[PDB]
């Protein structure tokens, strides 16, 4: 069936969601190891991850913005749309809504979660969120 | 300065979230044990907590209407709007847009969070996911 990819680019990993059957939750896929300084990107292994599915649109977890004046990552950001775009041909979308970065360690702290692992999921765990902030957005 | 208070109404208790002093982001305050069968809404509680506060909106959980028709719990918390509404002569929201429940939910079980303890936090949040899904509307 078509399903809505879901993209966290960052400077060592890229982070891969898919939308379930029913565009109803984002499940994780994988974190893509890459890197920049020698121009890695991941895009070989999305390529491959994503052949057996048939993807619409993808959406990409974009840094807000310093009140209308774009940062260095939202800038690597935005050239990273054009590529998936012009790349898959497919719709890219810019989003942030989700369930923040603090309310996840507030809530992982009162689940009683040692820092540590509360980074490690913090970090794994950037593009099922913004994927499933997107479906949220979408199913209402 | 003027706060915004939020709740979750359940059977047995009364969840309580405040905003900040800013207006961008909510606060967990206490769970009021209460006993809805009795007509204890904790309401008695519930203005201790807010004495020594200035509130000038209430924002409570509501459930969503399925093509314009809502269960028991809607049907309570629908009233319990025109109590506090009319008690405290503040406004008070009704707020049926859903929360990020399965995202915590998904973000705790990638934590290796029990079964059990996920269930705590959540039910524990609930005010407090509420309050902020208003917050981020204005």
């Amino acid at each position: 069936s078509l399903r809505i990819l879901g993209l966290d680019l960052g400077t060592k990993t890229l982070g891969v969601a898919l939308s379930d059957e029913m565009g109803w939750t984002a499940q994780g896929i994988e974190t893509i190891k890459i890197n920049e300084a020698e121009g890695d990107y991941g895009l070989s292994r999305l390529s491959e991850l994503i052949k057996d599915y048939t993807i619409d649109k993808i959406v990409l977890g974009f840094p807000k913005n310093m009140n209308g004046t774009v940062g260095p990552r939202g800038e690597a950001s935005q050239t990273f749309a054009k590529v998936l775009e012009t790349t898959y041909n497919v719709p890219v979308v810019l989003w942030d809504e989700r369930l923040t970065t603090m309310a996840a360690e507030k809530m992982l702290i009162a689940a009683d979660v040692s820092r540590q692992k509360r980074k490690k999921v913090i970090d794994k765990m950037a593009a099922v969120m913004i994927l499933q902030g997107y479906l949220d957005s979408l199913n209402e």
